[PDB]
């Protein structure tokens, strides 16, 4: 009797990545140049009596280009003496580029900065259609409000028009810059992403451009990508000493997009072992994920979920024998988790993970529930189980286990539930339900998002999904008040929950799902940051 009939698509690398080897000659080359480029940038940014302009224009391209994380003290003491002096005489083009970067770095400046640029209705002055940097940097800015900022309720709609009205007359690169923009705004964004994009396309076709920036951007980006196929390489040895392709034959093979994941979450080096505890936790809580959806009877799911939650290698003869596999390989990595951070007496720490991963499984079998029983519950009560299925709160959890300096007093914030990581949570439930509707709704989910929303308050498909797109509206608000100083914790911290709901946003752009068909989206992205390197 049973079971399922497999319609998942096979990992499209094959062993591209199993294997890399760093030419320690050249990552020494490349580190040795960059020691002297970072200097001179170092000087570039500690220049005495520069323009306001000049210098957000600086910051900018330093950020854009993917290294300023080896300046944060100086942009920011820079930022601070701008935020505490009160400058705006200026124009359209400097005024929006002031106001998104105070505010990216938590700044709280005030959005009457744009008043001199609107009427009296709040709505922007139309004479101001003809200037093209000045609409770049509004487009840009309206993406960081607040619920505090009503005042620019109109700059989306406003600048988006006179953009497209524009673009096809600009010169190059400018021209790609604004097309790219209206695609795909900088702070909605993955990092990497949006600087693998600006280096080669953009600042390396600009006239204008700085050399060293542009070198230093360059040897950087190729630098850190030798780390992350490295990182790559053992993480799919890993996974491939795991067998589940073999065994467990009824779940996707996408270790290679979970790594993406893990990426896009954090690039830097010093959490080079973070990352590698990241992915192997994404890709496993995956398997669980298929078990539960894919191939688990009803009776099978119920022993599966009262295993994890006692949590013993004792539990395992209770199980199927294909269930037996996972569960054991669960176990083990949270042994090793634990093993890892026993040199800096962090092993205690580990508990916080686990407790989020018997939250997802306890609601992955309630789900499991309601589709056999054909249920359609209230909005209401299917968020209060279907938020913690999207496994956010618990990659958020995760992604801190690597990072050498969160404290025990770090993970109780968490545990709490606050307001950033609830909306960061929220992006990804409406934005997966809106893009994977149809999807479900064919093969008989009852149980699915937009539809409890439909049944719920009366209304058509189309005005279900409108309201689901406002939800994400409000949540992406909340994550922008959640990074205004004073921070309830550092911001180490919360930048991992930002950049969360940012790939939430790149993996489901334009509305179908990436990461089950990762050719779509992924697939052009995972080239261009882990195989093609930028060429010199
Ligand atoms: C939610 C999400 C996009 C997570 C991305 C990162 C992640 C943990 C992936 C694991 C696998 C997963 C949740 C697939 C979605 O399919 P599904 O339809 O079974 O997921 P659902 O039950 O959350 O809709
Ligand atoms: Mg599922
Ligand atoms: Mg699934
Ligand atoms: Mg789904």
């Amino acid at each position: 009797i049973v079971r399922p009939v497999a319609d998942f698509s096979p990992s499209l690398w094959g062993d591209q990545f199993l294997s890399f080897s760093i030419k320690n000659q050249v990552a020494e080359k490349y580190a040795k140049e960059i020691e002297a480029l970072k200097e001179q940038t170092r000087n570039m940014l500690l220049a005495t009596g520069m323009k306001l302009a000049d210098t957000l224009n600086l910051i900018d391209t330093i950020e854009r280009l993917g290294i300023s994380y080896h300046f944060e003290k100086e942009i920011d003491d820079i930022l601070d003496q701008i935020y505490n002096q009160n400058s705006n005489c200026n124009d359209l083009c400097t005024s929006a580029l002031q106001f998104r970067l105070l505010r990216q770095h938590g700044f709280n400046i005030s959005p009457e900065i744009f008043s001199k640029f609107q009427d009296e209705n709040g709505k922007f002055k139309e004479s101001l259609a003809s200037d093209v940097l000045g609409l770049l940097n509004l487009y840009e800015a309206s993406h960081v409000r607040t619920h505090a900022d009503d005042i620019l309720e109109d700059a989306l709609a406003f600048s988006t028009i006179h953009l497209e009205s524009a673009a096809p007359h600009l010169k190059s690169p400018l021209r790609e810059q604004v097309t790219h923009a209206l695609e795909q705004c900088l702070h909605k964004g993955v990092p990497r992403v949006e600087t693998r994009f600006f280096i080669s396309s953009i600042y390396d076709k600009e006239q204008s451009k700085n050399n060293v920036l542009l070198r230093f951007a360059k040897l950087d980006f190729n630098l850190l990508q030798m780390l992350h196929k490295q990182e790559l390489a053992q993480v799919s040895r890993w996974w491939k000493d795991l067998d589940f392709v073999t065994t467990l034959p009824y779940a996707r093979d996408r270790v290679v997009e979970c790594y993406f994941w893990a990426l896009g979450v954090y690039f830097e080096p010093q959490y080079s072992q973070a990352r590698v505890m990241l992915v192997k936790t994404i890709s496993m809580i995956s398997i669980v994920d298929d078990t539960f959806d894919a191939y688990g009877t009803v009776k099978e799911l119920e022993a599966y979920t009262d295993a994890i939650q006692r949590w013993d290698i004792n539990e395992i003869d209770r199980l199927p024998d294909y269930m037996k596999i996972s569960y054991k390989a669960i176990l083990d990595l949270y042994k090793d988790y634990e093993k890892e951070l026993s040199s800096a007496g962090r092993s205690h720490i580990v508990c916080h993970a686990i407790e989020r991963m018997k939250e997802v499984v306890r609601n992955y079998n309630v789900e499991s529930t309601w589709f056999i029983e054909g249920y359609t519950p209230p909005v209401s009560e299917y968020l209060s189980n279907a938020l913690a299925t999207t496994t956010y709160y618990y990659l958020a959890t995760t992604s801190y286990l690597g990072m050498k300096s969160a404290t025990e007093q770090d993970f109780e914030w968490l545990s709490k539930n606050p307001k950033i990581l609830e909306a960061s949570v929220i992006i990804c439930r409406v934005i997966d339900d809106t893009a994977t509707y149809e999807v479900e709704k064919s093969r008989g989910q009852i149980a699915t998002g937009i539809e409890c929303c439909m049944r719920d308050y009366g209304i058509s498909t189309k005005e279900a999904m409108a309201k689901f797109q406002n939800m994400a509206e409000t949540a992406w608000k909340d994550i922008n008040e959640g990074l205004l100083r004073p921070t309830p914790v550092s911001t180490e911290f919360l930048t991992p929950i930002l950049n969360l709901a940012r790939i939430v946003e790149v993996t489901y752009i334009h509305n179908l799902d990436g990461y089950t068909h990762p050719e779509k989206v992924l697939k052009p992205h995972i080239i261009n940051l882990l195989v093609d390197s930028i060429k010199i």
